[PDB]
């Protein structure tokens, strides 16, 4: 255990076990997240010009969409993998933030929008396994990751 990491040892184990289940179909989860983002905030689709005028069905098999979906889920999965190496976890999350600095139209306030989308994918995929306890833990951990991503953006 490392006190820089937000979760207690018990909560960290709950995260790792739950995520192991969720991670079975990571690319699908990423696709779900981006499609949810575009529902909640249609103007976010405009930040990805390669997707213009394409329906969710046309996107699901699209190569550029597959790439973007993987880019949006991968750092969360890499973060869980690195739960016991905070120094590396911090390097990786701050890099994600730094990578949005020059995205046209991007604002720091947008990172938090991805949180609800990840939560949506977690709820939908885990179904009854998304317990009240897991909801609590995911809210803490997802919030903490966003803060680190934002730090990287502000560097
Ligand atoms: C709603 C907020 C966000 C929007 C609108 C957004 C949009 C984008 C766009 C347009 C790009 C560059 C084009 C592309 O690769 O498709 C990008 C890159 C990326 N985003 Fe996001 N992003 C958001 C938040 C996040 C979050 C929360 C993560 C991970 C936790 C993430 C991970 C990445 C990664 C890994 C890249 C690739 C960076 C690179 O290869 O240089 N993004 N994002």
């Amino acid at each position: 255990s490392d006190p820089r990491f937000p979760l207690t040892a018990r909560d960290k184990f709950s995260l790792v076990k739950s995520w192991k289940t969720f991670s079975r179909n990571l690319e699908s989860a990423g696709k779900e997240m981006l499609l949810k983002l575009f529902i909640e905030h249609p103007d976010m689709k405009d930040l990805f010009p390669k997707f213009k005028a394409k329906t969710p069905d046309q996107l699901r098999n699209d190569e550029s969409f597959e790439e973007a979906a993987l880019a949006h889920i991968t750092p969360y999965d890499q973060a869980v993998q690195d739960s016991d190496n905070v120094d590396i976890l911090l390097t990786n999350l701050k890099r994600v933030g730094r990578q949005h600095k020059t995205v046209p139209g991007f604002q720091e306030s947008y990172f938090e929008r991805m949180e609800k989308c990840l939560v949506f994918a977690l709820q939908t995929t885990l179904a009854d396994a998304y317990t009240e306890n897991m909801e609590r833990i995911y809210k803490i951990w997802i919030s903490w990751t966003t803060e680190k991503i934002r730090e990287g953006f502000r560097e």
